[PDB]
């Protein structure tokens, strides 16, 4: 199970480096690297999408290598290679990299190990490049260690990983119903990361792992080891991390007094308990501009995952007594609702491009053709004065990647990446287009093998009919047919609307 | 300044080891250890009470050993010394103590102190004798841990011991203006942590304190290293944190089932976010006995300190539907209610005993007196069935110490302690019998230094008439002030039966 992960994708981390005024490598002729890339989940897909760029992964477990080389061979690919080495292998002769990823290990390794991190994101690290590193933070961490502990302490049970695995999760049950009556907040906090611990796998609560010592980093003392290396800190990859605005003007205005993001993000960290960063480090040398501004959208290609609380054919647009609803990613709740024309014309544009980045000028003229051609600047200012907002707070997403064009759903069709999953591969989830892991069931797995384009729906649903029958797939005659073709519409919508069709 | 902990008391400590079936020796002629004892607040009132024990403490720090001896010869005491020496120094020649009190010490020095500590603990106790010693522990500790990183980190300004406090103060106004607005649960916790951290003086946010490393113990970590000396874990001093009853019964099943204390313990401070214990060890060859019965309330004097909401005088006990109310240390706010006539009758002889030991025949033959004396068997039955369980839980005071005789309040009479402390000394409160430190106001202390049990009401009123004209104490109405020297000695007469009243219940009359 070597997953993805979104929030590393170099686009993203060139999306970001044009947020704050950094002119990073072109991605599709890119050179990218992955530090402890474990079977390459994280590093193939983006292989898969650009063969003109050039990929190297390097980790330490021989068992991992050669899973991620399996794949490489099975893919056809040959832009990418995978190194069985240690960190402190990397050398001058690994040449420069535009974009490094270190997901996941620097917290835990040896000082040495960090300290090689370190030296190769400055010394590997092209001129204008962006390197990622995450990792655990005080004091967000503190919690997680006392579980932790706990679980070493009382699980001095048998010798066996297996075996001490079964009572590590009862004593989570056992917390669970120890505090069943507790009004306290600790029992709340407790409750809550016992009850994620349990749902976990086995990986992750195997003792040999637990005994793990994590560095246990402050974000303070991560960026005095970064500017050791002479990198500067750039940003969280997660910016709403970042976000100021949700505090009283007095304090958000004496933190800016301070002029020094290193403190202010630490500050921030006490205050809020965080216990994950998502780094992104640039080159001592780089003129970083945190000054933004409204305008700053059109730079950008632009995702608002909303879902309307009523379709489109049933409203009237203009009517500005009727307050309508959409939900963001979802949804129930967690949602935001106008009376604007202009900005309901928005929303619903974004509502039909569902993860398929549209430009500052696609979505304005789009919501204008909703208009009846006549509101291009009203929808203009509404749009300005609102994006970047939400922008900073977390609800939109900027990226530099392109609109795509819209799938061909009469033979559907998905990428090289997915249909090589949905043939080859156990798992149950697939990546989309935008190194997403996008979870999948026996049916929408099985109809994945099948969607080259060629096929029409009654040939898909014909080569699932395949499946079904010999199992394989087992779904929750007559009934079986028209069970079949009421999951098919909705399927190709969650493909359409997920970035898994092309 | 230099407090009493009444947790530390030896007479606390013996009635502990009661509890569980050790024989400790007896206080009055005992010898007493106290580890880094700093000025000796925590010592000098016992030696003052026990003039046939003796008393040692040791600190490192001379200028603390220097006002301690100062206050030993201010009160002219012959069987207490101070020394002004390390722990480490401590030898076989310094002989056996029955009690020792290492108090806030042992989280904050380094590891070979610390060593030497259970090292004492173990050569140093006699065959019965108990040792308190308190620590930090995790995982609550936690927590202020992060809040003295966050004010070293926030304050690094070069230089300044008292400009840094400034600095560190004013970082923690702007948390509490940060987090203002914002509900999450992390935010509140830290809120009024930041609160305490305020509320505190400057000797406690000086960098140089901050910086200093917690040993951060867990519970079993403690133990490990307590049993390498061969000591044994007796108790918690706080003994409603070793109780198991408001957890689920599945639970207190499987706890039980498990068989080994100090496991159970560890549990418990994990599930609990156990921040400070103060812990109670003693030699690994006594037998404690876990069992305890309701009956064991026999064994011990009896304090339950309860304010009843109405006067005995204006409700019969003996209505049985009736629900009465009555508030703890306190209250208002925390109460126990109750329609038992048996309880309610025990309640009340509590309320007008405050802080005053009642043996199980006092408490029960004085609450059948309110029941016209027919009642004695059901209630002894009512406090045999609900007492020690109110002891485990908290509520109810146990204690070896004998009932003390009945204050005569006609010319009242205060103890030598705090009659030195109200005539001779800075502070604002007072240490009681039970080695309790009580908040006194002006009046009050003024008050306290002519208790002397010759001066009789009148002569005290005219003693502190004598203040309020020499301008050393003032009357407030309120707020006008009241000068006339007739009505400043109706008020004074005025504000004497009240503060009778709360010295008499807070132990300051002998
Ligand atoms: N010194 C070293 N050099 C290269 N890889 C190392 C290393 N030390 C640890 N690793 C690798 O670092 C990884 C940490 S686990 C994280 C793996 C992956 N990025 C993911 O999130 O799924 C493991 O795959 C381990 O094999
Ligand atoms: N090695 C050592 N030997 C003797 N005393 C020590 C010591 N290390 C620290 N101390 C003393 O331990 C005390 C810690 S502060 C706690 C003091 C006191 N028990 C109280 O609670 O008020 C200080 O007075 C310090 O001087």
């Amino acid at each position: 199970e070597s997953y993805p992960y979104a929030i590393t994708n170099p686009y993203h981390l060139s999306t970001l480096a044009t947020l704050f005024g950094i002119n990073a490598p072109e991605v599709e002729n890119s050179k990218i690297l992955e530090l402890g890339c474990a079977a390459g989940g994280n590093l193939i897909p983006h292989a898969v999408l650009y063969p003109n760029a050039h990929f190297v992964g390097v980790d330490l477990s021989k068992v991992q290598i050669d899973e991620a080389n399996k794949n490489v061979r099975a893919l056809g690919l040959k832009n990418i290679e995978f190194h069985h080495c240690s960190i402190t292998d990397i050398d001058d002769s690994f040449g420069k990299f535009d974009y490094i990823i270190c997901h996941g290990v620097i917290s835990w390794v040896p000082k040495i190990v960090r300290d090689k991190i370190f030296k190769v994101c400055n010394r590997n690290l092209s001129t204008n490049g962006i390197a990622y590193i995450s990792y655990n933070t005080l004091p967000g961490w503190n919690m997680v260690r006392t579980i932790r502990d706990m679980m070493l302490y009382h699980s001095s049970s048998f010798t066996n990983i297996r075996d001490r695995i079964a009572q590590s999760r009862l004593l989570l049950e056992f917390v669970k119903d120890s505090l069943e009556h507790s009004k306290t907040p600790y029992a709340e906090v407790l409750k809550t990361e016992a009850g994620l611990l349990a749902k976990q796998t086995d990986h992750y609560l195997r003792h040999d792992h637990l005994e793990e010592e994590n560095a246990q980093f402050y974000f303070h003392e991560f960026m005095n080891e970064a500017r050791k290396h002479n990198l500067q800190y750039l940003a969280d990859c997660n910016i709403s991390t970042m976000y100021l605005g949700n505090m009283p003007p007095k304090v958000v205005e004496q933190l800016k007094a301070v002029n020094d993001i290193v403190r202010t993000e630490q500050y921030m960290d006490f205050i809020t308990n965080r216990r994950f960063r998502t780094t992104l480090l640039c080159h001592n040398d780089l003129k970083i501009n945190r000054n933004i501004n409204n305008d700053d959208i059109k730079k950008f290609n632009i995702i608002f995952n909303v879902i309307p609380e009523k379709p489109l054919k049933e409203v009237d647009l203009n009517n500005a007594t009727e307050n309508l609803q959409f939900f963001l990613n979802g949804n129930k709740e967690s949602n935001l609702s106008t009376t604007s024309p202009y900005m309901k014309a928005i929303l619903y544009t974004f509502s039909e491009n569902l993860n398929n980045p549209l430009s500052f000028k696609q979505v304005t003229s789009e919501a204008n053709t909703k208009l009846n051609n006549t509101k291009l600047n009203e929808i203009k200012n509404e749009l300005l004065n609102n994006a970047m907002k939400l922008v900073l707070q977390g609800y939109i997403s900027i990226t530099n990647q392109k609109h795509r064009s819209k799938p061909v759903l009469d033979k559907p069709k998905t990428t090289q990446m997915v249909i090589y999953q949905a043939k080859y591969t156990p798992s149950m989830w697939v990546t989309n287009l935008k190194h997403e892991p996008i979870g999948v069931n026996f049916f929408e797995k099985f109809a994945l093998r099948y969607m080259d384009g060629r096929n029409d729906k009654k040939a898909i649903i014909e080569a699932i009919l395949g499946h079904v029958e010999k199992g394989e797939l087992t779904l929750s005659k007559e009934e079986i047919r028209k069970e079949l073709e009421s999951l098919f519409t909705p399927m190709i919508e969650k493909f359409c609307s997920n970035a898994l069709l092309v």
